Order: structure tokens, then C-alpha cells, then sequence
């Protein structure tokens, strides 16, 4: 039993809800929140910009130190950093950005990072400003993630479309 509330169950381990991941993180304080990161951990917009703003820029400060030490992430890769006031940990995961021409097959590799964590609150990878089809992102998620994932979908219209078309 965990503290997540109001989700629709898609499968044994995948759940979905119309929610702002920032407000959801602040209420649940999950062990792991997933950020829709880029390789430079520059949290300017989309989910990343929103999560970072909610940390009063502490996420960006921590991220800049991480990059200065380690260099950029790989597309499809991840790193674990602090969750600040939102979660115990933030798993920064880099899905391919279609608007940069990155290979969509890397979306499966991106979701594989979730399997290192028993329970996660997460957005749909490569959705939104990353340019991929969110119905495909949900499908890859379901077919790749085996741990318990709670997907927060900001757009109510998109949320309803994701459910009604799910197989
Ligand atoms: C389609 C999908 C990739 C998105 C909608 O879920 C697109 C728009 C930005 N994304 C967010 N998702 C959940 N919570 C959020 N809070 C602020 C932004 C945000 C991801």
C-alpha cells in the first residue's frame, strides 16, 4: 500500500492520472519523481522547468555541479539527484527529443531506467515539448517498465485521449 490517490490502473504495475506532477509531488512526497531531463540538465521548460521552479532553482544549482563534474548524460540515460522539497530523489531521465532529430527507439532505453526503482511518480517521457506521440510513449512505458509507475498527465484533454485509446 502506498499514498498515491485517484489513479486509473492500466496494467498490473502502471497507473495514470490527470495531475500536475509538481502539485502531485508536493502532496505525495514520493521516494522518486522522474524529471523529463535533457543531457545538459538545463531545466528551462516543460516538466523540467516546472519541477525546477518548484525547488526555487535548487535543482538547477545541483544539476550544474553534476554536469561540471561528470559531463552530459546520454540520450536514453539517467542520473539520480536530490528530490529537494518534492521527493526523496529525482531520477533525471533523457528521452529522445524529436524536435532535435533524436532516434525514437531510444525511448525504450529511457524507460528502462525506471526499472531500477520500485515505485516512481513520472511524466510520459518524450511527450510535450520533446515532440513524440504521447500514445506511443504510454505504450513503450507499459511494455518496458516492470516496477510500479504512477504517470501524471498535465493536460486533461490528453489524459482522456490516452485512456480511451489504451489497449
Ligand atoms: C505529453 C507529455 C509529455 C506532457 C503532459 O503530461 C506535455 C506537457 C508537459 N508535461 C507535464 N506533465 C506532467 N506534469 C507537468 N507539470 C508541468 C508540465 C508537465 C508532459
Amino acid at each position: 500500500v502506498n499514498s498515491f490517490s485517484g489513479y486509473l490502473k492500466l496494467t498490473d504495475n502502471v497507473y495514470i492520472k490527470n495531475a500536475d506532477i509538481v502539485e502531485e509531488a508536493k502532496k505525495v512526497k514520493p521516494t522518486v519523481v522522474v524529471n523529463a531531463a535533457n543531457v545538459y540538465l538545463k531545466h528551462g521548460g516543460g516538466v523540467a522547468g516546472a519541477l525546477n521552479k518548484a525547488t526555487n532553482n535548487a535543482m538547477q544549482v545541483e544539476s550544474d555541479d553534476y554536469i561540471a563534474t561528470n559531463g552530459p548524460l546520454k540520450v536514453g540515460g539517467s542520473c539520480v539527484l536530490s528530490g529537494h522539497n518534492l521527493a526523496k530523489h529525482c531520477l533525471h531521465v533523457v528521452g529522445p527529443n524529436v524536435n532535435k532529430g533524436e532516434d525514437i527507439q531510444l525511448l525504450k532505453s529511457a524507460y528502462e531506467n525506471f526499472n531500477q526503482h520500485e515505485v516512481l511518480l513520472a511524466p510520459l517521457l518524450s511527450a510535450g515539448i520533446f515532440g513524440a506521440d504521447p500514445i506511443h510513449s504510454l505504450r513503450v512505458c507499459v511494455d518496458t517498465v516492470r516496477t510500479n509507475v504512477y504517470l501524471a498527465v498535465f493536460d486533461k484533454n490528453l489524459y482522456d485521449k490516452l485512456v480511451s485509446s489504451f489497449l
